[PDB]
Parts: C-alpha cells; sequence; structure tokens
C-alpha cells in the first residue's frame, strides 16, 4: 500500500522481488514517461534534492552530477569517468521537498542521467519499454529504503568465521605458497581466519578441479589449514574450459547446458582457460547442474567460495579473434600507410568484453531462446544463485561463505559482493567507503574492497589506512593482482602496526557480527549515510566521508596520504574512541559540531553516540578463540546494548537465547 | 645560509643555474653516497620530516610515501600510480629537525624513492655517477627555496594580457570556429583575452605554416580578433613534417639541423603530421634556426605561443612500425593460438614513446654526438629556450606569452608551463592545486591546468569549480580534447554563473599581476604552502589543500562534487571573502582555527590575512579595460599594500614609479 508497480510492455521476470506486488492503473505518479525513443522517465529535481542509491556504482553517495549506466562490465580501472562497473542496482531515492523511491526492474542496459546533461534534470532511459517500475512512498529516504529491503527478501547471512580477516593473492599456487602465508601471519601473531585461493589452484583453470601435481592430497591439506583456524576459500569462474575428457565440459555439451549461438552451436568465449563455454545461468536445469558441482569442493572440507568473471567477462570470442587476425594481416602488409597503428590498437581493445559478443549467444529459458544482451545484467546474479541454491540442497543446516563480482538486485539473497579490481590509490579508500551505504540500500550487506588495492603497487601506509577502513566492513580481506608489490602484512617494517590494526577488528567482531545479524534479520541497514540518522540536520545530510554503523557508532577513516588526522562533523555529542597500538583504548568526549581529530597511522578511530555503548572483546588470533563471556563496555555510563550472538555456523536465528542485554 | 656543489664524474652542462658555485672538496654533508651500482644518495628521515619539491610531479605537496622518476613522458592519464609525468624538476627539500635542500643536476632518468620502499628511507638514484649535487641550507624550507630561486636565475615574466582568461579546444579549425567562440563570450559579456589555436590551424600540421584555404589572409583575421582584445595563441610542436618542398624541412635536412640516427640519416618519428624529424634542440645553430622561425607568426601580429609534444612525444618510429607490422603478420597467420591478442595489444602499445626509440637518435652538441636518452629531459627545456632566445633577438624590450608542456629546471627562464593532459575528474582540481607551490619552488610561476579537464566529459559544476581555482593561477584557460563534451562557458545553462566566476578573475588581475611581478623580480614565490608562512604551527604545515598567495591572502578551493562548502584551517585570524554572483563582496572575520565554510557553486572564496589588504578593481571584459585608477581596498583597516604596475608590454621593470603604496 506504500509501494506500487507500473508495468510497461512485457517485462522479463528477473525475480528480484520476493514479494508479489499487483499492477497499478493510475498514471505514473512522478515526472513524465515516454516511449517514443524506447523508454524514458524524466524528472525535474528541486535544487536541494539529494539522490541516493545505485548500490555498487561510481562516485559519491549523492549521485547527482553524473551519468550511471547499469550494464555489468569487467573494468579494472575505476576512474571518475567510468559509467559502468560490475553491478546493476536499479534502485534510487529522490530525497528533498518531494521524496520517493524508484526501482527499475529491467535486466538490460539502463541509463541514469542524474544531472549530467542538465543539472536539474533526472533522466532514466532504456532501449526497450519492457519493464516494471516500483514507486516506494515514505516519510523520508530511510523509511523508503526499509520498505524496499522488505520486498526484496532477507539479505544473505555469512558464517561467523567470515567476519575474521582474510588474505589472498593472484599467484598463490603451491602448498609452499599457502604454508608461507600461514606461517607469516600466525608466527607474528597477526589474527586471520581465511586464505583465498585464486585461479592457479585448479588444473589448467578448469572449474571444479584441483591441480593434481600441487595438491595430490587436497582434503588433507585443507584439514592442515583448518586445524590452524585457516579456511581456504577457492575461486570459481563462469567459463568452463573447452577440453575433451573434462567431465564438466562433456556434460554441458551433451545435455545442452551451455549458452548457444542462434544456430544452436555452443558459444565460445576465451577466458583464463583459453576457449570456454558459459553455463546457461538462466536455465533452471543448467543452474542446478552447475551448482551441484560445488559438492566436489565441499566434500573436501571447503566452507566458502568466491565467483569472478561473472559479467560474464570475455577476453574475445572466436568471431572477434578471426576479425582481429584478419585486420592484423591487413595492417601487416599495408605499404601505403592507410592502416594506422592506432586503428590496429583500437581493434585489439574492441574484441574485449565486446557488446557485439553479448549479442552472439542466447539463454534457453524454458524452451524460449532469449538473446543474452537482453538479460545481460542477470548472468552474475543467476550464477551466484546457482551456488546458493546448491548449498541448501547439499547441507541445509550450514552457512557457507559466498560472494561474487557481478550482481543484480535479488542476488543479495544468495551471496555477498566484493568491489572488484580496485587500485592501490588513496582515492579508492574513499571509493570503498562511499559504496557501502548504497550497497546496503540494495540488500548487499556482506561486502568490502580489496584492502591495499588490487591493482598497482601499494605502500605500507596506504595498506594500513585501507585496513583501518576494512576493520568495519563485513568482508575484510587483503587481495592483490599478480605482478604487484607483495602486500601481505608481514612484507613491511614494524609489523606490530598491522597486528594492532587487525587486533582492532577481532576485538570488534562480537559487536560487528551482532549489528550485521540484527540488521539482516530485520531488513535493516548495517551502514547508513548520516542523513538517514539525522534527517533534520542540513549539515549532516550532506556529509559523505562518514557513515553511521548500527545504532551505536559512526566511522570516519583517514583517506589522505601523509595525513595525521582529518576533519569530522558530529551531529550530536559523541565519544571519540581510538584503538591504540599498545592495546589500549583512548576516549574523549567531543560535542556537536566541527572538529579536527588526530589519528595516527597505527590507530583505529570510531565515535560512540550519546547514550550508547558497545562491547569490546580482548584481542584473539581467530574468530573461534574470541572471548565473549566477559568483554568491556565502551561508551556512555548507564547505557545498554543488545548483543546478538549465535553459534555462527547454523541457521537457527529466532531463539530468544541469541539475545542478551549488556549494561554499562 | 649556504650553497655547496658536489661534483661526481663528468656531468653534462645543463645550464640550469645562472650562478657559478665552486666545487666542494669536503665530505658530503647529509646521508650516504654510493657509486657501486651507478649512483645513489641514501638518507634516513626523521619521523616528522616533510619532503617538499619535484615541481611538476604526481601526488601531494609532501612527497613522502611514493616514488617519483624524473623522465619527461607523454602520459595523458594522470592517476596516482604514475611515476613520471612531463616534468623533470630535480629539487627537493627535507624539512624537519634537520632541514636542507638538494638539487640533482642530471639530465637523464633519475629516481626519487621517497619512503616507497621503506617509510624512513629517502633514496635518489640514477644509472651514471655523472652529475652535480647542490646542497642548500638555511633556517627553514622557505629560506632554502629562495636561495635556490636566486641561483637558477629570474623566472619568465609574461605580458599582462596573459593574466586574462583564455579559451581553447582541440578542434577549432576555421575562421567560423573562432568567430563563434569570440561571439559566445563577448555577447554574454563574459571577460576573455585569448583564444588558443590548436594544431588544426596549420597546413597539414606543418610547423610555421597556416592553412591558406581557411585563412587566406591570416594577418587580417589576427587583427579582426585583436580589435576586440582577443589574441590568438597558436601551438607549435616539436616534429617538423617530412615533405619535399616544405622549406622548414628542406633547410633542416640541408644544414643538418635535425637529430640523426647513429649512421647519419635523419631520425624519423611519427607525430600529428605522420613522418617528422626533430630539430636538434641541444645544438646552438639548430636552436637559433628553429627559434627564428617564430618570426613568421610574429610578423602577422601574434603575441604568444604554446609548445606541445616536446618530450619529444613519438607515436612510433619507422623502426618500431616495421617491428609491429612484422608481429601483426605472425599474429595474423597464427593458427595454434601461440600468439595471444594481449601480446599483439602489448606490442602496439610498446611502440609509443618507446625507450628504444630514445636510444635511436643523437644530439650534436658543439661537434660531440650524444645519444638522446642520456640527455632526454633537456629536450623540451631547450625547445622553449629556442623560442625565448629568438624573442630577445627579435624584440628584446617586449614580452611574449610562452609556455611549454615538458621541462627541466632552467627552462623556467624562457617560458611557463601548463600541467598537460589532465582529465575531467574532481580529483584533478586537487592535483592542479597541489602542483602549484612545488612548481614555484622550481622557478615555474606562470602555470595552470586545463580548466574543466582536458580528457573525458566534464559537467557544469566541475567546470565552475575548476574555474574558481583558475581565478588564482597565472595561466587561466579552459581547454578540451577532441571528442569530449564541449565545455566553453557558453555551452551550459545559467551562463551568468560563468560570468560571475570569470568576473572575479578580472577584478583580481591588478592584485594577482602585482603579486606575480613582485615575486618574479625578487626571486620569490607566488604560491606557498602554509608551512612556509606558518613554520611553527604543526597543524598548518600539514595542510595540503589550501595555499598562501603573495603575502596578503590564502586560497582554499572546493574540490568535492555536490559540496556546498569545505573545511578550512586558518593559522591566524583572517577575513573570509567571497565574490558573490551579484557582484558584491561578502566579508566575515574568522578567528584562528578550524572552520567549515559555505561556498556556493557560483561564489569565489579567498581569505585575507590579519593586518593585510588587497586592491580589487571593477569587473572588465578584457585586461586593457580594467580601471586601476581607484580600486577598492578589501581587508584590514590601517594596513598597506604595495601595488606594482607597469605597461604590461615591455620590460621596464626597475622604475620606482612602478610601485605605489595603498593604505586602507
Ligand atoms: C639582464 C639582461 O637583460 C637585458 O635584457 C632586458 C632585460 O631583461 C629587461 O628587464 C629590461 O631591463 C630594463 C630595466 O628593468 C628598466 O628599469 C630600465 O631601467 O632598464 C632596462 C630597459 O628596459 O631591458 C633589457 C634590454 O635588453 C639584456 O638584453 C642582457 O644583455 C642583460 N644581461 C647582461 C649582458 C651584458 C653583456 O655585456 C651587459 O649588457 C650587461 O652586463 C647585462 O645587462
Ligand atoms: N580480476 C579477476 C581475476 C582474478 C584472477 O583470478 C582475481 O584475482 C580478481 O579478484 C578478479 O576480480
Ligand atoms: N596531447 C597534446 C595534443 C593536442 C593536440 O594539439 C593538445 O590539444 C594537447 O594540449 C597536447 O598536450
Ligand atoms: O587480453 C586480456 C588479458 O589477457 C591476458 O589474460 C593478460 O595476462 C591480461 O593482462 C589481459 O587483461
Amino acid at each position: 500500500a506504500m509501494i506500487r508497480k507500473y508495468r510497461y510492455g512485457a517485462p522479463f521476470d528477473t525475480e528480484a522481488l520476493t514479494e508479489k506486488i499487483e499492477t497499478a492503473e493510475e498514471a505514473f505518479p512522478y515526472g513524465e514517461i515516454s516511449q517514443k525513443e524506447g523508454f524514458a522517465f524524466t524528472y525535474i529535481m528541486d535544487e536541494d534534492d539529494i539522490v541516493y542509491g545505485l548500490g555498487e556504482s561510481n562516485r559519491g553517495i549523492n549521485k547527482r552530477g553524473y551519468c550511471y549506466i547499469s550494464n555489468c562490465t569487467d573494468d579494472p580501472i575505476h576512474t571518475e569517468d567510468k559509467r559502468s562497473l560490475y553491478g546493476a542496482h536499479n534502485f534510487i531515492i529522490v530525497s528533498g521537498k518531494t521524496t520517493f523511491g524508484l526501482f527499475f526492474d529491467y535486466p538490460s542496459k539502463l541509463t541514469f542521467d542524474i544531472g549530467y546533461t542538465r543539472m536539474d534534470t533526472l533522466k532514466v532511459s532504456c532501449e526497450n519499454a519492457d519493464l516494471d517500475i516500483y514507486v516506494i512512498e515514505g516519510e523520508n529516504a530511510y523509511d523508503i529504503v526499509k520498505q524496499f529491503r522488505r520486498v526484496i527478501g532477507r539479505s544473505y547471512i555469512p558464517p561467523k568465521f567470515a567476519f575474521g580477516f582474510g588474505q589472498s593473492r593472484w599467484g598463490y599456487t603451491t602448498k609452499e605458497d599457502f604454508r608461507a602465508v600461514a606461517k607469516g601471519y600466525r608466527e607474528n601473531h597477526i589474527p586471520i581466519d581465511m586464505i583465498y585461493m585464486d585461479i592457479d589452484y585448479m588444473q589448467d583453470f578448469k572449474d571444479f578441479t584441483v591441480n593434481e601435481k600441487n595438491f595430490p592430497d587436497f582434503p588433507e591439506f585443507v584439514k592442515e589449514m583448518k586445524d590452524q583456524e585457516l579456511r581456504l576459500i577457492p575461486i570459481i569462474d563462469a567459463g568452463v574450459k573447452v577440453e575433451k575428457g573434462y567431465e564438466v565440459y562433456e556434460e554441458g555439451v551433451k545435455n545442452n547446458y551451455f549458452c548457444k549461438r542462434e544456430d544452436g552451436s555452443d558459444f565460445v568465449a576465451a577466458v583464463w582457460p583459453g576457449d570456454t563455454h558459459f553455463p546457461d545461468m538462466l536455465n533452471p536445469e543448467a543452474r542446478k547442474w552447475f551448482g551441484d558441482k560445488y559438492r566436489f569442493l565441499i566434500d573436501q572440507g571447503i566452507e566458502g567460495f568466491w565467483n569472478a568473471m561473472n559479467e560474464p567477462a570475455i577476453f574475445y570470442s572466436s568471431e572477434g579473434l578471426a576479425e582481429a587476425k584478419e585486420f592484423a594481416g591487413e595492417f601487416a602488409k599495408d605499404t601505403e600507410g592507410k592502416i594506422h597503428p592506432w586503428a590496429m590498437q583500437a581493434k585489439m581493445k574492441d574484441i574485449v568484453n565486446s557488446p557485439e559478443d553479448y549479442k552472439r549467444f542466447y539463454h534457453n529459458v524454458n524452451g524460449k531462446k532469449i538473446r543474452h544482451d537482453k538479460v545481460h545484467n542477470l548472468f552474475g546474479y543467476n550464477m551466484t544463485r546457482a551456488a546458493g541454491e546448491a548449498f541448501e540442497r547439499i547441507d541445509p543446516e550450514k552457512r557457507f561463505l559466498m560472494f561474487s563480482r557481478s550482481s543484480y538486485i535479488g542476488m543479495h539473497r544468495y551471496g555477498g559482493i566484493w568491489m572488484g579490481d580496485n587500485k592501490s590509490w588513496w582515492s579508492h579508500i574513499l571509493l570503498n567507503l562511499k559504496m557501502l551505504p548504497s550497497l546496503n540500500m540494495c540488500g548487499f550487506m556482506y561486502t568490502g574492497a580489496d584492502l591495499g588495492g588490487f591493482g598497482d603497487d601499494t605502500t605500507r601506509d596506504l595498506l594500513l589506512r585501507f585496513l583501518a577502513l576494512g576493520v568495519f566492513t563485513p568482508l575484510m580481506r587483503d587481495h592483490a593482482a599478480e605482478g604487484t608489490r607483495e602486500q601481505e602484512c608481514y612484507q613491511f617494517e614494524n609489523i606490530e602496526d598491522f597486528r594492532s590494526v587487525i587486533n582492532a577488528r577481532y576485538r570488534l567482531v562480537p559487536y560487528l557480527y551482532s549489528e550485521y545479524m540484527k540488521a539482516a534479520l530485520n531488513d535493516d541497514m548495517y551502514f547508513k549515510p548520516l542523513g538517514f540518522v539525522y534527517p533534520d540536520d542540513k549539515m549532516a545530510i550532506r556529509v559523505e566521508d562518514q557513515l553511521m554503523l548500527g545504532n551505536e557508532i559512526m566511522i570516519a577513516p583517514v583517506y589522505e596520504q601523509n595525513a595525521r588526522g582529518r576533519y569530522v562533523y558530529l551531529p550530536e555529542e559523541m565519544k571519540f574512541i581510538k584503538f591504540m597500538p599498545d592495546g589500549s583504548i583512548s576516549e574523549e568526549v567531543l560535542e556537536k559540531g566541527v572538529h579536527y581529530v588526530d589519528v595516527a597511522l597505527n590507530e583505529v578511530p570510531l565515535f560512540i553516540r550519546s547514550g550508547k555503548c558497545i562491547p569490546v572483546a580482548e584481542a584473539a588470533e581467530c574468530v573461534k578463540d574470541i572471548d565473549t563471556e566477559n568483554m568491556q563496555l565502551i561508551g556512555y555510563e548507564g547505557s545498554s546494548y543488545t548483543l546478538y550472538e549465535d553459534d555462527g555456523i547454523h541457521k537457527d536465528y529466532d531463539k530468544k537465547e541469541n539475545y542478551r542485554v549488556l549494561t554499562k
């Protein structure tokens, strides 16, 4: 009754919504709709309007002032000009004199022109008028976000061990490599729960295999690590290698489980393994078949996974390759200088993630063929769903760690997201930061960035400041591209500073897990923009480098190089808290208003709100060893905090026994 | 105060310094010098040390925390990872408990590892121990900079019209193209003094030609523009087109003025015109010849030039083109996928600005041949030198507007610099801001960035914020690359806001010009880091997004999208001044400390120091029409300002009549 659905044309059913809403009849409530040039919604914003939403997209929390295109793409360079990243999250809220929310349930290229062409004009457009548009009324943005979280279904809930720290690198390939990562953290008493396994752990990049030479006794090595509270988290990619005798390949061909060209041939895309086929993620039998394959790893004691390249990413097709080799031949013997090297270079680039490739294959949805570009943004979503739904068939009682690169609203039910291939840039700390509340609005709460920066070479101080933000993000992992400077914590001087920052994480795990569980079970946000908590404060609403977490604290990470502190704005009196390197916890009461606060490199800051407190455990080196029986309570005297806690493994969430009231 | 010179091996004479310093024979006074593997200076920094310097290079004012390689390169993507931009400015100051400046007078690839490898370690190294190292000492960093400015000789001083606003775009081609730009500005009563002519004004990109089809009577068109106080500033590039009958070409080949390969043939490098030769800029006869060619344009009424592509940039050599074609041929006929597309993609990229190409040509220096790589960073410097020296021969009492892309210390005497191919990113406003004081330290005072962003698509608000920074940079011009969204001030709605911002530039010209002249004539800085003005204030010395200008004011531009103000730190009491859209000047006193200030998109902010004032003229539409007879004084009652003022055209600097003391 607070939300309505306006259907246009004959929309593909994306299954984003868990709740069935009936079709409205009245004219569209806001702005103007047009079908002349495909589809277009146009709305004139008031000058003070703020625009929230779009989950994992570029730029700031207030999306006004640029162009965002929902079209999942494998782009490893996240600069301010980019209009499309990995995610398609078609939820926005207009917040101001007139406030309302909009969800565009449409699975293809969707363009959000938010004040880019004209400052006061918001224009959302697509090629085909086949979509549902949900209008969500409410008092304010926050109320609107909660109604939306309601109808998209509960967010994915990870096992507790996943709130620990994790370390990965594109390049770990042997037992020796993993044993050295283990030794490096454990011997230095740096806390850690997870080590990620990247594509080198497979036999020639074949999904659902393990390198036979390097891991001849894999179940035994997995237990070797698990005995140390180190859980190996292996990657699975979208592309299944074309290879005779490889069982996943044979089965997909034989049973027509792969995406096909119009002529019914299995479509070929080059990725890490060379030529591959894509499983048909939109076909239920194909999804079930692919998901069940996870059994092969779970049977060996693996308790979590990550999916990459699920846009799906294409290095080139067979068609593109031939086109490029042909153009190259021309260039090769162009004596007249009619073919310039930049044309040769543009062609080589053009065959990567080519829009024309996305037009070359089809999904078989219950007998009916649909051309992939028409449902492009659903591929990653349905690949993750394949996995989620298999975990439930395989072990219904157990929580698995699961997250993916590309996504669509609806996938938030089956796994988290990481923010993809960022860079070792200071601007990416703030990018990681600003994406958080937006991802929360779209149901994606288990999320984080590659700490230290995935691409390029990091520095000791950059890695330390990344980690201090990572302290607060449910996914906290250090991951690095191949060829980059090594960025495990033990690669730098004065390693005690890394132990100090990660200790802060573990000491906060009971509290952070608690807020996440509370938020997930009540369709609420784990991170909130300040405006959500302080609607009446015209200064607060425009703050973009601070976030509220739960109902107790605010975070404000340092993201400028060489800085020894930062400016903050406090909408209410708060206690400025710092996790000090000696293990202590400094406290200072600061009043409402502007402040500059000192935050050294080896110090982790946060603020505790007036009349609140939070529990803080003593430092432990893994999640299982954290002591929750007697932890200190930091914050305001006389206040109380409701701690959610369960076994962190199963799905028994209701029980009154999961809650205890702590009182300072 | 003190300067010493330490000589290693047999340095190339760069002519950086104008003052002679005797060679020191005592121990090197700071850090360690090693010559076991080429050359390396190693210094252990104290923890609070700030490192200033490096002029035009990546990142912030404090250079600690990264790696900078002086190696002039044509790179249009200025992201945080880049180690080399256009500039090779080998001056750094270590500032802390122990303070000292070092200038590394070396013309080739020099690597500054400033806390990159180990946080506490500063390491400067190069391939050959053939260089001079100047050690400067004094009270503090500012003292040390001023002594450096003395020995490198007086900075280039532009004509007063160059303190106007200028408009450019790669694409202006015909007389209609230019008249429309003139029309767009003059009819909307937006001030402007200059329009830039990019490469398309030439006949087939030939240096020192004009397209005689589009400009049949060029000198008349030049006058037609000048009669409206609009001065065409044409570009000149380094590569002279290979073309029989082209006199510049024929003369260059005939007299051996071009850079030759090892065998004596004229080296061929492809640029805008296709095949070109490079004038041998380090050869005195060659320089005089090339420089003399500017007469062609001056004779037609041109009073300013800019140079680009003077790294020199190389799209490819004949040698590299042949290589890439040979590789493309193998890729083309490869059937066993042994040659992957990304290898083809890499080769294509590797032929641009190839380190191998910089080893393929030589300079003839007074009869001695030197391979170009060994003196690479001197090329752009000497190209700008050729122009400046030609100007003095042509008319020694007259100032020409001149600036270049690539440079080396010493070039600052002959022309200014623009910050090259930036992007329409909010983060480049900050990049622009931060590069300024560093450039000043190195003698480059006439400088600025492409306002609104060169590459990629700008927005109305990004342009307006970029122009409010431009108001204060001596070079203020809006420039864009081909294929970008058009970003002339008149390409946007509510054009009055652009009038307002440019109007502030013109109201401040008398003051900004006065400040520039006083700084230049006194070997002093126009822009200064807060640390130089408030050395004892430990908060002020860490500020990197505010700058002192002259001795009267401080600037603090907004560089955040959607921001309606920003945090500022005032190290003393100041008057907060804004030039309002309505042409009024808001004023508010603010005590020392941290403040949040409101700055609307259409307001230009600055601060006036306690006990100071500045002259503010009424808005005019060109420099010539500014009424400096009776300017309003803004700031503190009872304060005095010394206003420098000459004809802005000739070089009659030393008249006492040039100075007039004003008191508020
Ligand atoms: C110093 C150097 O510059 C000379 O060139 C011009 C200057 O750069 C201008 O600044 C300008 O100077 C004027 C004064 O500022 C002004 O107050 C007036 O009183 O006198 C000047 C007239 O405008 O004009 C200069 C005119 O050329 C000059 O070209 C150059 O030679 C000077 N360098 C020395 C070189 C020699 C060679 O023996 C001698 O002439 C002197 O020792 C130096 O002047
Ligand atoms: O061509 C796409 C990819 O090809 C190879 O995988 C390269 O290793 C990688 O750097 C590139 O992005």
